[PDB]
């Protein structure tokens, strides 16, 4: 017997890091992009060595259950880098109790991911976690709530792994440590986030393209980008991408790219792949 | 023409500081105790000189309203420190719209207060805003969501103003430097925090009452309370309470205590303020 989890990821539109301080963000379910992990037994009982988002899921898993000598080890597995922090969460919890085969009603188990997210100090402003569970685009504003929005640009989003291992705690110390620095960054960013949905609400693709863009220089301004990040960007631009920036914590991580045909889409990943990107992806919008 | 706003506060039974990791937090609506703002006209266009939750509601209900020049003023002003973080911000929000005579939606005003304690960089759980918007007590977890709970014991709850204004960014600092040491603090409290609505299912507020006292050792423990708060809860101890603890932020503000009879209840109270308490209040349960 072997327990099995498994998590669909996501991406973040934008609002990434403005969300941290109750601006909107929208974000997008990466339903075929899933993460699994396996459960397994084992000789010695299980220790806690770090503060990573799986050992916390496990941890958090097993302080539900009330198991304290768990004879289990906790493994991962696809598509690497673009699996979240709260996928990876999502996974564990489900492979633990499917393990144990423990009852796991959803209230439950979004109740776990979050605080295995928070232990795991990764301050969730509850937005990676919920588009993991969700199966629609949604509008997200921390400690208030979402909505589920309408998504047909007939676009298509290249998905980018900048390889780097991205650094998020790191980042959002950055924006915090601004302090009042950060305000006109965050403002800049509430706007953009405002047009954003006018132009998903007009389904105009090339406006939509444009404010991706200028998210990716204030967020670059603010100092949460990356060089790779921002040279796979400067990839996507050069080779007719509606727009393009970074999503998710930054320091590393992804670059999203907009456009609205297919060749396009497959010629830009295979031109991002060929600067370094170590995978791709293309998510229909 | 001067704007008016006006919010009512809360006080937390318990979950203080865990919430903030995921775990549950009950907390009562405190009706009438309330804040009151005004706003007035003024000569030099208003400025941001601080980081703290007023300041920081004007600013985010002026960027709302997409005001730069606001010639205006907005003074606080009863119960002194037992108006919150949130319990301030929704005061001023709404004295700044009514001065303005802006529509405001409750969802907005939400939106606003949540952001405003973001930006003041009060790490809002959720908790303190949403208790101030709400009218009946409730169960919370940080990024999930809260139910009303049925609360009937026939009890009172003594509250205390230490007179001591709460360090509570301090205390969030304290905890979260704990890292790894503060699991079982966390658990602690979770089992407690379940314990104290097995209790208040039975309606057996003496049951309750120890879990109270026992919560505010491991508050104290982890190093959050204050030396004015833990001599308060020694006297109401010493007094046939039910039950004391500190609630809110730590390292200041206030305490609370259980009784399940009036004549006991004004007595402690008496007691309390006899011995440095700057205010109480008793609550009905
Ligand atoms: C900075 C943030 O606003 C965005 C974080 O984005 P992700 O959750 O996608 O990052 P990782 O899981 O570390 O790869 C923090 C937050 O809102 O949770
Ligand atoms: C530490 C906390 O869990 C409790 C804060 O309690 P209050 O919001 O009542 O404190 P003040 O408004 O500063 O007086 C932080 C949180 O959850 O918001
Ligand atoms: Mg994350
Ligand atoms: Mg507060």
């Amino acid at each position: 017997k072997v327990g099995v989890g498994q998590a669909h990821s996501k991406i973040i539109l934008i609002g990434e890091h403005a969300v941290v301080y109750g601006y909107p963000a929208i974000s997008l379910p990466l339903l075929e992009v899933e993460v699994t992990c396996k459960v397994v037994p084992a000789e010695s009982p299980w220790r806690l060595y770090e503060e990573d988002t799986l050992s916390m899921a496990v941890y958090a898993s097993l302080e539900y259950l009330n198991i304290t000598e768990a004879c289990i080890r906790c493994e991962i597995d696809e598509k690497r880098g673009m699996g979240s922090s709260a996928a990876i969460s999502i996974a564990a919890i489900r492979a633990v109790f499917d393990y144990y085969q423990a009852d796991l009603p959803h209230d439950v188990l979004e109740i776990l991911v979050n605080r295995a997210e928070m232990i795991a100090h990764m301050n969730p402003s509850g937005l990676d976690a919920k588009t993991c569970l969700s199966d629609q685009p949604i509008r997200f504003i921390k400690n208030v709530g979402f909505t589920e929005l309408e998504m047909d640009l007939s676009a298509y989003l290249v998905i980018a792994d900048t390889g780097v291992y991205g650094h998020t705690r790191e980042a959002i110390q950055v924006v915090q440590n601004k302090g009042k620095d950060a305000l006109p960054f965050l403002h800049a960013l509430g706007e953009l986030t405002q047009q954003a949905e006018i132009a998903i609400s007009q389904k105009d693709a090339e406006g939509l393209g444009q404010i991706l863009s200028q998210a990716h220089l204030h967020l670059k301004e603010i100092g949460v980008s990356s060089l790779e990040a921002d040279s796979l960007v400067e990839t996507a631009l050069s080779h007719g991408a509606l727009g393009a920036k970074m999503s998710g914590g930054g320091l590393g991580g992804c670059i999203i790219a907009l456009v609205t045909n297919l060749t396009h889409a497959q010629e830009l990943a295979e031109r991002l792949e060929e600067k370094g990107a170590v995978q791709t992806w293309i998510e229909s919008l």
